[PDB]
């Protein structure tokens, strides 16, 4: 690791300062949910960090009292250049909190404004081992094997050498389904996403994605465990649901939910981890590697919808640019 | 016994085992959201105190490693009877976490599995200051207080002291405003919420309120600044903007959503804290007020909503 070094750099130049106590996770957009699954580890593992996920709007305008010598931030934006991201470094650097961004351009003003830089495989045929949530959660098991120690990081270490074998074998068993998808649900307007979880963020990323096919409402994307409180989201709309199925601590949540969603006979595309071949990850590690696989597979259901949906030239489309 | 005094006894119990270090507020429903604020200060504010927000089935299924005798966890249900919220307090004491419980059902089976028990102030002509968000808020100021210091404790106080006449002036103010929303959204189905910072709690909570009402599908409870990157929430659908304008530290990134959303020529209902009154408490402390403001003007909007309108018949969870 990169990061194992950057980290240890890190470790050595705050000793004095009293070590690293906080760590900030800063970005836009799909950079933003992208660090969720680091967030949700050193929620889990940690004993003497803390962690905090912020867009970069909220932070520059709302920074902590605890940005300081004794915080590190990480900041990503894929092509170094979103102002908000920018001003996140600066104004860590100048409380004196060490930067770390990670960029896919080398050259960006972002780079200009970081103490460390780190980059990320990206594309249709990446490793998946070096992708930018990977490289995000690397960060937070080498912050924190090296300030209190990792119980698990051999089988995080482990983990990292089978995800890609997975991903690229996933891609391939999903294919034939996601054209059935892109049939069963072409004509329809609206779809909600549902998980939970360390890979929670995946599922938000996919509302997203959603929402930029069909271009009508954004819904909301449920946490499972919110079904079996007050209202929920089964109306005479009839809208179908889009169901990340979690490995790990939070399966028996996203079961529960899912058993609620067949009581009720709705239609849903069910995405099950455990259906890809994610198992072989231990059970110490496994909630952490939920994102990366959904987030590597939906590509293939999303290109099978948006080629089984033409659209009259009296229907308007629209295209943003999308922060990866 | 009230929250000073309860924190006091959690950090003098927990004095030789190496005193409090984080604090959990694990809740389902209306009462997950409620503790947003609470959430939102301590990560603001606190140089030594970790905070988690959980839902309780998530905290029961996945519990932190930090959860053990230098935890404080604080649950709340309403009725004291949330299956999964019963359950945490119960696993927090296992682990030897000090459990504070909030509910306003005092012989619930909930205060069975808690250390401190505190309830809050519920129903029309409540007193704000001792309402459920309030008491959230009131356990993070003092857990900050006794263990770091807090620099706004007065300020903070001062506050309280001022939010419960700001609500219900506002809830005057707003209502014939209320009824000209209502009118102008009474053939809507849906309508997106959007807001930032420590009151974003209340609009989620409102989005679901706004669901209930409306029944057709739940939509997005859009964070101001992820208006400033591309994709946006603006299609053919026409879909209505309720929009919360908070005081404070934020204010500047509604204000750039709203001018956007301006831009865009969308039909868009600005609820502004300013407007009704906040400003009068110190902008010290603003931010973690704007929660119980507007959790407490959107019942207006919600019920001219209703009255100028087979049914779903959900019940909250408060
Ligand atoms: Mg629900
Ligand atoms: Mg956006």
């Amino acid at each position: 690791m990169g990061m194992k070094e950057t980290v240890s750099n890190i470790v050595t130049s705050q000793a004095e300062k009293g070590g690293v106590k906080h760590v900030y996770y800063v970005a836009c957009g799909g950079s933003y949910a992208a660090f969720y699954p680091a967030k949700a580890f050193l929620e889990k593992e940690a004993k003497a960090l803390t962690v905090g996920l912020y867009n970069s709007g909220e932070f520059i305008n709302n920074p902590p009292v605890a940005l300081g010598e004794n915080a590190v931030v990480v900041v990503a934006s894929h092509k170094g250049n979103t102002p908000e991201t920018i001003k996140a470094a600066e104004i860590a650097r100048q409380h004196g909190a060490p930067v770390i961004g990670l960029t896919w351009i080398m050259d960006s003003p972002l780079v200009a404004h970081c103490d460390y830089v780190e980059t990320y495989t990206f594309g249709d045929g990446k490793d998946i081992a070096g992708e930018k949530t990977m490289k995000g959660l690397l960060s937070a098991v080498e912050l924190l094997q090296q300030t209190e120690g990792y119980a698990h990081y051999d089988d995080f270490q482990d983990g990292v050498s089978k995800i890609n074998r997975i991903v690229w074998r996933a891609c391939e068993q999903v294919a034939e389904r996601a054209q059935a998808f892109a049939q069963e649900y072409k004509d329809d307007k609206v779809i909600y996403t549902v998980a939970s979880g360390a890979g929670y963020g995946a599922a938000y990323l996919q509302s997203i994605c959603i929402f930029m096919e069909m271009q009508w409402i954004h819904s909301a994307c449920i946490h499972s465990g919110e079904f079996f409180h007050g209202p929920f989201e089964i109306t005479d709309a009839n809208t179908p649901f889009f169901f990340q199925f979690s490995e790990g601590n939070t399966r028996a949540v996203d079961e529960r939910a899912l058993n609620f969603l067949k009581k009720y006979g709705r239609r849903i595309e069910v995405v099950d981890a455990a259906a890809l071949g994610l198992s072989t990850i231990k059970t110490t590690v496994i909630d952490y590697f939920n994102h990366s696989l959904f987030n590597n597979v939906y590509p293939v259901y999303n290109r099978a919808l948006a080629e089984a949906r033409q659209h009259p030239l009296t229907t308007r489309r629209y295209m943003w640019k999308v922060e990866y």
